[PDB]
């Protein structure tokens, strides 16, 4: 056999630290010429978890998508290697120095339709694959400004009508109203999340942030509480805006039609 | 638990034509690539060595290589489904109205340094790849003018020092010296390749073009002979287009050499 995406770790020539997290440092690193970002794991049944995780970004080959391009699988530093967007996150690149001259409307726009993209990929895969964890720090960019989905660690694939673990995970700022409150969501739960990360892109502003997790679970869950949208805002973007963040999941438009309403949006 | 890189043919919205057969489609929303299997292809034979590009193209995952997204593996119309790159070949491109007035020579030489990743890839990994088949044609644009390697149909894996039953195969005007004579070939049959590929972009000249196949095989392969560099090329470029088409294989650069070479052109 051999799919030839193993990875010894020798071949591999760490660089400077790119991010962190629960899960692990991320470095860039040298890969026979090549640069490539390293996610490694913290030095328990979550060694068959990222066998998950591995397994589940080999099934993905999409251009909007974080290019997987191997994993080592030797302890105690696994590792999943992905190609390297020197851009960083649209999160951190959003509100950095001077975005108003670098990120002008239409690039702005634009990197909304990269996402909706990648996404209408994932909800399009058999079995349908909900990202349960879409927001802007998992979304990095390219040197040309191409925005990539990242971070498919949180991803469920679902066979099913809904998701099954419950395991109800994700970043409370982005997450929807029905997960907030912890009971069945399905691949509608990201549209939800995408109308956040547009809402971003279109007003450049950080949603809540003078919200701790628990008042966002009260808030926005239970308490029907949706970000501000200013008057200024152009009226068809606010109307893909309004559309994601629907009370009822099936009422929310799939990435599919949100192609076609940003396309024109587009110049 | 599946490939998921197995298309229906029902799936696939063919649109307009791009090379020849090769179209355009929507499949799933996105936005691909289709090669298709001709009718009369469709017999024992054929269809394996359509089955081992595919099991090739599942072997790759590098930014300048073609996005390999899936295959349909069912009759009719066996074909191979890639992302699409709206800008065609880099050949067409260089030989249209108002070329250089579109592509400055930082751009040109910086998508010659995107066929060196690309390449250094192939010869990279483990077994390596030869192409066999690397010239302007098989060379993509993208929409953000990056380059990338398509049309592995030739791409064999080389194992022992030298390709095993060297099969006689190819395009004259890239083809090298040792190629063309029909003797053991090598990934330094590649690098010729490039040099020629790299003297399209410096000089915006079709290779040859005012000879037929068997004038070349005569020229090139057995009369010593090489395409004319210009007088007022530059010297650094020059020298590196001079070192891959040296007689003896061996004495020619890697790719992985030629990319240090050419990073410090690109200022």
């Amino acid at each position: 056999d051999g799919d030839d995406m193993d990875i010894p770790w020798c071949d591999l020539n760490i660089k400077e630290k790119i991010g962190a997290g629960s899960f692990g440092t991320v470095h860039r690193a040298e890969w026979h010429g090549s640069d490539v970002a390293v996610k490694i794991l913290m030095e328990a049944e979550r060694v068959n978890e990222f066998l998950r995780e591995v397994a589940i970004m080999k099934r993905l080959r999409h251009p909007n998508i974080v290019l997987f391009m191997g994993a080592v699988t030797q302890p105690p530093n696994l590792s999943i290697v992905t190609e390297y967007l020197s851009r960083g996150s649209l999160y951190r690149l959003l509100h950095k120095s001077g975005a108003r001259e670098q990120l002008d409307e239409r690039r702005r726009l634009s990197m909304a339709y990269d996402v909706a993209k990648g996404m209408n990929y994932l909800h399009n895969r058999n079995p349908p694959i909900v990202h349960r964890d879409l927001k802007s720090p998992n979304l990095l960019v390219d040197k040309k400004y191409t925005v990539k989905v990242c971070d498919f660690g949180l991803s469920r694939l679902k066979a099913s009508t809904f998701l099954s673990s419950k395991s109800a995970a994700g970043t409370p700022e982005w997450m929807a109203p029905e997960v907030l409150r912890d009971e069945p969501s399905n691949e509608k739960s990201d549209v939800y999340s995408f109308g956040v990360i547009l809402w971003e892109l279109a007003t450049l502003q950080q949603p809540w942030g003078n919200l701790n997790p628990a008042q966002v679970v009260a808030a926005v869950g239970f308490k029907c509480k949706r970000l501000e949208i200013p008057r200024n805002l152009n009226p068809q973007v606010a109307a893909i805006i309004e559309g994601c963040w629907t009370n009822e999941p099936w009422k929310r438009p799939s990435f599919a039609t949100i192609m076609d309403l940003l396309r024109p949006l587009i110049k």
